[PDB]
């Protein structure tokens, strides 16, 4: 029978290791120049004819603070950039009134000497990196100058500052607090790690972005974390609290992700943790995901080869774990407790392995498997094909005290159960 899963070692993912990640070897170059000259900005904004909203924010032809050709820290920028674009309002507290772009050859650091970097909401500030970026022991917040405080969430389409990295970038964020970033706009969700668009990528062929986000805290974000075609990204030891749509939302053919020892709660609209659209060969382990508006943890749209292990998943307002059209995944030793609906729900997914899971005191079923015809729904069948079959193997663990019974599997292709405890 099956041995317990081998999970990636996390012991090397620390702030001291993050600090040693960059070359502070060669001093870089700082410029303030036109935004629309740069791919890093064109890629998500579009051409010259889309620049008007940025003209309005900056009250002139849109500029960015740019770092390239080596190493620049935030203190270096403050010395070189005019006060009107980057101002120290009190010791170690700075307001950026332009976007900051780390270009491909650029290396950008923020460290403990910075108490807070405030990104101006009104001026349209944000951070985009194509290079290397290291943020440790500090705060970076979306800031409303008119409110004189965080840009607290109000509505989906209102611009809020954000962080965005592109193909070929490496990014390390440790012991850092960020709040109030992101909104309902492509690449602007909050903290977004992303390969270039298909057209640009095929020309640039930069390699998929990567990096770490460790021991940090993200609050009031549109998405706490997002990625697209990203490799080997580490999200470890963080608190994702009171974010709007999702806590952690890896997407679109990302793979090898390590999502571990995070505490994710209070998500206002949807799921605590969701991987969607061929997020494959990843690891979701020892997280707490609780008190989210929908599910604790979701595997969606043909996300396969994953290991979901030893998570505490509880008090979510719908399911503990939901699998949507995402087969060939292992769920091992999760404790799924007191979610309002089902403990573990599996829809249209085959070869699901449920080993040693404990599903207790959920409002509905401990485990629920079903099929559903998704044709003539809003689903894009070409992009996200599906098959209306469900099958699973359950070994060990416990299903007890669930509101509607230990399990229901409607129309399965096959179910096998071995040595599952179901207390009566």
């Amino acid at each position: 029978e099956m041995a317990k899963p081998v999970l990636p070692d996390l012991s090397g993912y620390t702030t001291e290791a993050a600090l040693k990640k960059i070359a502070r070897n060669k001093p870089g170059k700082i410029t303030v120049a036109r935004m629309m000259e740069e791919t890093g900005l064109k890629e998500f904004i579009g051409g010259d004819n889309k620049m008007a909203e940025w003209v309005v924010r900056q009250k002139g032809i849109p500029q960015a603070i740019m770092i390239s050709d080596g190493y620049v820290n935030l203190q270096d920028l403050v010395k070189k950039v005019p006060k009107q674009f980057l101002s120290e309002v009190s010791p170690g507290v700075y307001v950026a009134r332009l976007p900051i772009l780390v270009k491909e050859t650029g290396i950008f650091e923020i460290d403990s000497k910075t108490k807070e970097l405030r990104l101006s909401q009104e001026k349209g500030s944000f951070i985009v990196s194509e290079g290397k970026m290291l943020i440790t022991n500090t705060s970076v917040n979306a800031w409303s100058e008119t409110r004189n405080g965080l840009a607290a969430y109000r509505t989906p389409d209102e611009f809020r500052p954000f962080v965005l990295t592109w193909g070929g970038s490496q990014t390390w964020i440790a012991k850092t607090k960020m709040a109030s970033m992101g909104y309902n706009q492509s690449k602007s969700y909050g903290v977004s790690i992303s390969q270039y668009t298909p057209n640009t990528a095929k020309v640039l062929k930069r390699g998929e972005p990567t990096g770490w986000i460790i021991d940090s805290e993200f609050a009031d974000m549109w998405y706490g974390f997002y990625c697209y075609e990203t490799r080997d990204f580490v999200v470890k030891g963080n608190t994702y609290r009171d974010n709007i749509v999702y806590g952690i939302d890896p997407h679109d053919r990302s793979h090898g992700l390590i999502i571990a020892e995070n505490d994710v709660y209070g998500t206002k609209k949807k799921h605590g943790i969701i991987i969607s659209r061929e997020v494959d060969n990843s690891f979701i382990f020892r997280n707490k995901s609780h008190n989210n508006k929908l599910s604790g943890v979701v595997l969606d749209r043909n996300s396969v080869g994953n290991i979901v292990a030893y998570n505490e998943i509880y008090q979510n307002h719908t399911d503990g774990i939901t699998l949507y059209e995402s087969g060939n995944n292992l769920l091992w030793g999760n404790r799924v407790i007191a979610n309002r609906r089902h403990g573990i729900r599996v829809r249209n997914s085959v070869n699901i392995k449920l080993y040693e899971n404990v599903a207790m005191a959920n409002g509905l079923m401990g485990v629920y498997g079903h099929i559903k015809d998704l044709n003539d729904t809003d689903r894009d069948i070409e992009l996200d094909p599906f098959d209306a079959q469900v099958s699973l193997i359950m070994v060990g663990g416990e299903l007890s005290s669930n509101g509607s019974g230990p399990l229901s599997i409607d129309s399965p292709l096959s179910v096998e159960l071995y040595r599952v405890s179901m207390l009566m």
